[PDB]
This record gives C-alpha cells, sequence and structure tokens, in this order.
C-alpha cells in the first residue's frame, strides 16, 4: 500500500516516461517520501481518456507532463479522477503549463498545483509537505496552488547545480517496466536521453526545454556512461537525445564514440537521434563522421528556420554565415554525411518572396537532399508569445487540432496547437502558396524526381534553383490535369481547407483526406501520411506522364541531344515498383552522368550504368520485392515517422559500375 502516484505524460509516438522517471527518483532520494508513497507504472501511451481514468485507481498524486500534443486529454483525464476522487492532488507539469496562469484555475479547477519549469525540486517539496500534519504549498519554491479559482504564485523556481548529480531511472531499473510494454506490443520506441540542460541561444520562436537563454548545465559523466551502457545492453535500437546543441560541449565527441563503440560491442543503439550544434563547428563534424561509421546518424543539423535578415533579427537569431554555409555543404558531401536544414514558415517579417528565395540559396549552397519545414507555432512559454510581439508583427493564429479524432470523441478532448497563418509580412494567401512551393521542393528536389535535372539546368544553362521551381508551381498550377498540376491545385484547396477548418489536423493531415488517403491506400496503411509522402507517391502512380508533361514545362524555359540524355539519366535513376534486387537495373548514356554530378567535368563520354541497390533506407534495412507495393514504398520513402531522407528514393553511385563503351 502507500500513497498512489500516477504520472501521466502521453504521446502518439511511444517514447519512454523519462519525466516520470525523473521526477520519481529524485523525490524517493527522501526517505520519507519513499516510505509513504507508492508510485505506479507511468502512463505514456494513448488510450481512449475514459479507459485511462478508469486505470487510475485511488489516486493519492496525479502528476501530469503536460505538451502540446497532450494537454487536452490529460486535463480531461484529471477532470474524471478529480470527479472519483476529491481528495487526490492534481499536479501539472511540462512546457504546456503557463509561466504566468492568469485564470487557468477557472478553465481547469480539478487541477490543484502547476509546476513551472525544471521540476525536480518542485515535486520533491510537493509530496514532503504533503506528507504533514499541516501541508505548507504556499511555500512550495516553482509551482503555483490553487486557492478556489485564483492562481497563488509561490516563491520562485530552484534549479538543479551546473554539474546535476541526481538519480537515473535507467541505473535504478524504473524504466524496466516501460521498456516490457513496449516489447510485449511490438512498439518501436525511443529512448529519451539528456546530457545536458539548456540552450545559450534565444530565437524567439523556441522554448526548447524550458531553458533557452540559459547556462548551460551537465549531468555528470559517469551517469552518463552508465546509461550509455544501459541502452546498448536493453537493446535499445533508438535513442533520442533531447540536446539543444550536440557538440557545443567538448566532450559531446567522447559521448559518440562512447556510444560507436557500444553500437559496435552490443548491437545497440542503431539510430541515434539528436539536434546538432547551431554553430556548426569541427567537434559536429568529428561526431557526424564517428556515427557515419557506425550507422548512427540521422542527419547532422545545419538549420536556418530563416535565410531573411529582418526575419532573423526580428526573432533574435544570427546564423552562420550563407558562404561558410556553403564550404559545410561541401565538406560533408565529400565525406558522404548526411546533413539537413530546417525552416520555419511565417516568421515574422518573412514575405514569400524571402521565403522562396531562402530555398534557393540553401539549394545553391549544396543543400539537395534534405530541407525541413515547420508552421510556426506559438509556444505558451517561448518569448515570441507576448500580446506586443503579436501584434507588432501582425501574427495571426488559428487553435489547430494535431490529429484526426475519432467518431463519438469530445471536442474537449482533442489537442491544439497555436499556429500562424497571416503575418503582416505574409498574407493567408501568400501562406498558402509558400507551404505549396517548398512541399514541392522537397518531394521534387529531395525526393529527387528533378534534382538532377534541375542542378544540371543550373550550372550548363544557368537556370537558377529558385526560378526552376518558382516557375514549375507557376506553369503547372494553370494546367490542372497534368500529373504535377493536380497536386499544385490539391495542396492550395487543402492548406486553404486547413485554415478555414481548424479541425483538419496538423500530424495527420493527408490521412484526414479521403481522396488523398485513397490515392495511398496501395501503397500501405498510415495514420501520419506526410504531404511530400503523398506528393512523392503521387507521381510514382503516374511517372510516365509526368515525364512526357515535363517535357512541355521544359519549352517555356527555351530548351538538344544532351538535355535528351539527362533526362533519361534522371528518369532511370528513380526507385521504380519493378526493381529487382536480383537483376539490377541497367542503362548506357551518351555522357557520364554520376561523375557529372559527383563533380566531375561534364564530357561527352558514352557509359554503362548498372544499378545494383540490394537495400534501402535507415541501416538497410529496407528490401525491394517486384511488384509488391508496400515493400516498394518502404524502400522508396521509408517510414513517415521517423522521418526518412538517408538512403531513399534513387539508386545510389557508390553501389553503381560505370564502364566505358
Ligand atoms: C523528444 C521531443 C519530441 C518527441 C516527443 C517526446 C515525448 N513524447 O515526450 C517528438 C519527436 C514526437 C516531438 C515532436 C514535436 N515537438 Co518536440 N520536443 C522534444 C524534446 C527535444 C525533448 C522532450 C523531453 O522529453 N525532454 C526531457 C524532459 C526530461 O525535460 P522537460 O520536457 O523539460 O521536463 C522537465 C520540466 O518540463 C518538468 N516537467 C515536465 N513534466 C512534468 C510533470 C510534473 C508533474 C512536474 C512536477 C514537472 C514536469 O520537469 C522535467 C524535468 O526537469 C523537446 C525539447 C527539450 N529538450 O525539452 C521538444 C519540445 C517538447 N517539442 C516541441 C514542439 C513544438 C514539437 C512539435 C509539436 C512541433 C515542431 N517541433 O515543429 C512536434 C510535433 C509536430 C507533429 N506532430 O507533426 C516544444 C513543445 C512546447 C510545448 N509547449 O509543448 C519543445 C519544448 C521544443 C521547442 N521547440 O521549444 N517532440
Ligand atoms: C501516427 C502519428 C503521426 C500520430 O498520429 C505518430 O507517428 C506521431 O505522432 N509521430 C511523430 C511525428 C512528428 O512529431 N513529426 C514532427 C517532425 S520530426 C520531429 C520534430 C523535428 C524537429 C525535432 O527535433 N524533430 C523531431 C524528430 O525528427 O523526431
Ligand atoms: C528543432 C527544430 O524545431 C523547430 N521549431 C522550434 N520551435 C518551433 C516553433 N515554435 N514552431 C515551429 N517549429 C519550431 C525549429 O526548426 C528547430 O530547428
Ligand atoms: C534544437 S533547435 C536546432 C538545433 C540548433 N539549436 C539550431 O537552432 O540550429
Ligand atoms: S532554435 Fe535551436 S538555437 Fe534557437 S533557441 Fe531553440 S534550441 Fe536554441
Ligand atoms: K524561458
Ligand atoms: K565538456
Amino acid at each position: 500500500r502507500g500513497r498512489k502516484v500516477y504520472f501521466v505524460g502521453l504521446n502518439e509516438y511511444p517514447f519512454l516516461p523519462l519525466v516520470a522517471g525523473l521526477l520519481r527518483t529524485y523525490a524517493e532520494q527522501d526517505e520519507r517520501i519513499a516510505a509513504a508513497y507508492d508510485f505506479q507504472e507511468p502512463v505514456f501511451l494513448v488510450a481512449p481518456v475514459q479507459e485511462m481514468a478508469d486505470g487510475i485507481v485511488e489516486p493519492d498524486v496525479l502528476a501530469l507532463s503536460c505538451y502540446v500534443w497532450n494537454f487536452r486529454r490529460q486535463m480531461k483525464v484529471a477532470k474524471l479522477v478529480k470527479e472519483r476522487y476529491p481528495n487526490v492532488l492534481v499536479v501539472a507539469g511540462g512546457p504546456h503549463v503557463p509561466d504566468r496562469p492568469g485564470n487557468f484555475f477557472e478553465k481547469h479547477p480539478y487541477v490543484d498545483v502547476l509546476a513551472h519549469g525544471e521540476g525536480e525540486v518542485a515535486f520533491r517539496e510537493l509530496l514532503a509537505t504533503r506528507l504533514s500534519d499541516h501541508p505548507d504549498y504556499t511555500a512550495v519554491p516553482g509551482v503555483s496552488v490553487r486557492r478556489g479559482t485564483e492562481a497563488v504564485v509561490g516563491p520562485k523556481a530552484k534549479r538543479l547545480p551546473r554539474l546535476i548529480d541526481t538519480p537515473s531511472p535507467y541505473l535504478l531499473g524504473v524504466m524496466d517496466g516501460a521498456v516490457a510494454t513496449c516489447r510485449e506490443r511490438g512498439l518501436r520506441f525511443y529512448a529519451l536521453w539528456e546530457t545536458n540542460r539548456g540552450c545559450p541561444y534565444s530565437c524567439s520562436f523556441c522554448d526548447w526545454g524550458s531553458a533557452t537563454m540559459s547556462t548551460l548545465r551537465k549531468f555528470e559523466d559517469e551517469r552518463l556512461q552508465d546509461e550509455i551502457e544501459w541502452f546498448a545492453r536493453h537493446d535499445v535500437e533508438d535513442l533520442f537525445i533531447c540536446d539543444a546543441n550536440f557538440g557545443i560541449m567538448p566532450r559531446d565527441l567522447e559521448i559518440a564514440h562512447a556510444l560507436a563503440e557500444a553500437r559496435g560491442e552490443l548491437g545497440a543503439p542503431r539510430q541515434v537521434r539528436v539536434n546538432f550544434a547551431k554553430n556548426s563547428n569541427d567537434r559536429v563534424f568529428d561526431i557526424s563522421k564517428t556515427w557515419h561509421d557506425a550507422d548512427l546518424l540521422m542527419g547532422t543539423t545545419l538549420s536556418m528556420q530563416s535565410t531573411d535578415m529582418d526575419v532573423l533579427e526580428a526573432i533574435d537569431r544570427k546564423n552562420i554565415g550563407l558562404d561558410n554555409y556553403r564550404k559545410l555543404q561541401q565538406r560533408y558531401a565529400a565525406e558522404n554525411i548526411h546533413t539537413y536544414t530546417e525552416l520555419i514558415l511565417g516568421l515574422p517579417m518573412e514575405t514569400a518572396r524571402s521565403f522562396r528565395d531562402g530555398i534557393g540559396s540553401l539549394l545553391e549552397a549544396g543543400n539537395h537532399e534534405d530541407l525541413r519545414v515547420y508552421e510556426l507555432g506559438i509556444l505558451p512559454n517561448a518569448p515570441l508569445n507576448t500580446p506586443e510581439k503579436i501584434e507588432q508583427y501582425g501574427l495571426r493564429t488559428v487553435p489547430k487540432r494535431m490529429y484526426v479524432e475519432r467518431p463519438g470523441t469530445p471536442d474537449d478532448e482533442a489537442e491544439t496547437f497555436e499556429m500562424v497563418m497571416e503575418t503582416n509580412a505574409m498574407p493567408r494567401d501568400a501562406w498558402v502558396e509558400s507551404f505549396s512551393f517548398i512541399q514541392a521542393v522537397q518531394f521534387l528536389h529531395n525526393g529527387c524526381y528533378t534534382r538532377y535535372l534541375s542542378i544540371f539546368l543550373r550550372q550548363e544553362h544557368g537556370i537558377g534553383y529558385t526560378r526552376f521551381y518558382e516557375g514549375l508551381q507557376d506553369y503547372f498550377t494553370g494546367r490542372p490535369d497534368t500529373v504535377l498540376g493536380a497536386l499544385y491545385l490539391r495542396m492550395r484547396s487543402l492548406y486553404h481547407d486547413y485554415i478555414d477548418m481548424p479541425a483538419l489536423p496538423l500530424a495527420n493531415l493527408v490521412a484526414s483526406q479521403p481522396d488523398m488517403a485513397a490515392d495511398l491506400a496501395p501503397y500501405g496503411r498510415r495514420r501520419g501520411w506526410t504531404i511530400d509522402n503523398w506528393g512523392w507517391l503521387r507521381i510514382a502512380t503516374d511517372f510516365d506522364r509526368f515525364h512526357t508533361e515535363l517535357r512541355e514545362y521544359l519549352a517555356t524555359l527555351g530548351l538538344d541531344a544532351r538535355l535528351e540524355d539527362v533526362l533519361r539519366f534522371q528518369q532511370d535513376v528513380m526507385l521504380r515498383p519493378d526493381y529487382s534486387p536480383e537483376l539490377g537495373k541497367s542503362a548506357e548514356y551518351a555522357h557520364d552522368w554520376p561523375g557529372y554530378f559527383a563533380g566531375g567535368l561534364l564530357r561527352p563520354r558514352r557509359v554503362r550504368v548498372a544499378y545494383g541497390d540490394q537495400s534501402f533506407g535507415a541501416n538497410g534495412r529496407y528490401r525491394p520485392v517486384p511488384g509488391d507495393l508496400k515493400a516498394f514504398t518502404m524502400a522508396a520513402i521509408g517510414t513517415s515517422y521517423p522521418v526518412s531522407r538517408m538512403g531513399h528514393f534513387c539508386h545510389r553511385f557508390e553501389s553503381a559500375e560505370v564502364t566505358s563503351l
């Protein structure tokens, strides 16, 4: 027995309950807490709200770890649990808890305590104070306490020191049950891991770890090494490191080598996801090379958010120079180390013009493989979320639902994301056009369908990358019956419905549309199809017509045997459903295109190219099977989550044999 403590921190994808384990093991250092409280297995997998609430039996404390993806459902769980147990202490923490609660407890009178920011100290003090004959919640630092419906702000939060020396839930065995649950249910999952806390920078849109603009604090060395071995010994294939700037600290290289050696010795992890440092440096490169050799790498972060000087000044971000970015791209490409760059659509002062020009400048600098875009969200505690900032830049938002809602689910259970869809610099019509533009760049250029053609036209015919993809959108949007035109127009109407119908889900957008879901059904059953997944597969379905219609657009540019030759190469290099790894795939060309796109001089040299790819995707785990459309989809585009941009879309030259004729 004892006072039962329930943790709830759910998400649609399985992530081990790190928060619950951290708070529990830190609090249990108090012998009174360890003796009096009976900590329950954390709830982290999604279930119907009523089922989840029914699973909480005689709770003394209900602890909710609240993010944008679970706030509404966890408030509903608390409401139902509070109804049945009037004396349960409901405490909510996490970055969706507002720093300034205001009228929070009027809207959520079933919540009793709000924890602000890092929660170890406050949670331990809460549980300790609850054991007293006269609990004094108004002395607990870093919390706000409900009195009636008023929020009584407690003393300022206390944080852990520069060297964080706290218990590890992994090493203490309290994460064993969560792994077992995932494995019992056959679920792929991520283990969460922190090596430090904080980001030293100040991007106004961001709320990373509730600790931007902060002095960095490190978890102790020995704990981290023990945890690396724990992950490896428990065959955790997928590791998610939460650091804001991996590579920013000298020891990050030693951590990277330790993970590579763990993979070599124990077979795990196989994939490590992490955000790499903003001010990318030699250490980031050394880490990426180490993980490339061990096949742990999921892509080196070289993110920009925006490239426009006024936008960056408005959001308090300094990027590396465009020429330094180009030099980085060359260095990584020479080692075949995958990089990626993120942009945010709708940032303060960003126009459709600057948005498209920035994208083109990134391709110009050498980013052809991985460009990612996110709709700007107003996070509760980001510096950008003030009435003054929103008014100054004219930010207009809609409460955007995140997921498709099963029929019969009450509307107060739908998670919402405060999404910007219009600014003073970007009207909503231009927002829609800009969103479609970069989606097309993703499935056409990153997706390879026109990447080599575009590079050839840029380097031999002076057709700029922005010009090329702007021309595609202008030309084909006026031609509704072409393959590409149908895609542009479907995206235009989708993204206008996306704004006008806040219920259309951010994370299941394709799946929410019956016609788009029907188009992808032969390729697989997924809730998480992305727009660029859908675009890539739609072209795969009508591949031959796509290329005949592409010729007509090329005529409008003033554009020949060499162009005819590179078009055949651009057609053959794409992965197709009939590809057989046993037989391979070969063709003959008037030029050595593999040598050219690897940096060589373009020469009229007749060559035979024989592609012999055996597998695709992360760790080469997807093997094509001719005629099997499901197997083709996995090899071509991988999983929708995690994002699959390494070893996909097209046949690779490293596996190709080029012989002279
Ligand atoms: C891993 C991760 C994910 C995972 C989900 C992880 C999960 N299910 O738990 C995935 C990859 C799915 C994800 C997605 C997104 N994410 Co994310 N993600 C993170 C990341 C890197 C780590 C979260 C984590 O576990 N941290 C480690 C834990 C230990 O720390 P913590 O969250 O700070 O917890 C402490 C305090 O909050 C407090 N606390 C927390 N819970 C509780 C509970 C109680 C009772 C108490 C007392 C205290 C308390 O104590 C903890 C320990 O000190 C964070 C950034 C970060 N470093 O925190 C962003 C972050 C959570 N993501 C964010 C965003 C915006 C998103 C997206 C929604 C949008 C995007 N990125 O473009 C997308 C999803 C979009 C879509 N669906 O298409 C924001 C969320 C802000 C918010 N208000 O929710 C963050 C903070 C990053 C940012 N940009 O500022 N995310
Ligand atoms: C089927 C679902 C879609 C639920 O209906 C389920 O599969 C799910 O919810 N899946 C997570 C999808 C997701 O969160 N996508 C966002 C893009 S990626 C994510 C954010 C980007 C920057 C950073 O650090 N990353 C993270 C990463 O790269 O992991
Ligand atoms: C980790 C990545 O998450 C993105 N990111 C961070 N904060 C936000 C936000 N408020 N809205 C959208 N995307 C965001 C940035 O592109 C960053 O590089
Ligand atoms: C975690 S955000 C992405 C990585 C890095 N901090 C950047 O902004 O470039
Ligand atoms: S975007 Fe990256 S650099 Fe900027 S505040 Fe967030 S974590 Fe720090
Ligand atoms: K803050
Ligand atoms: K260090």
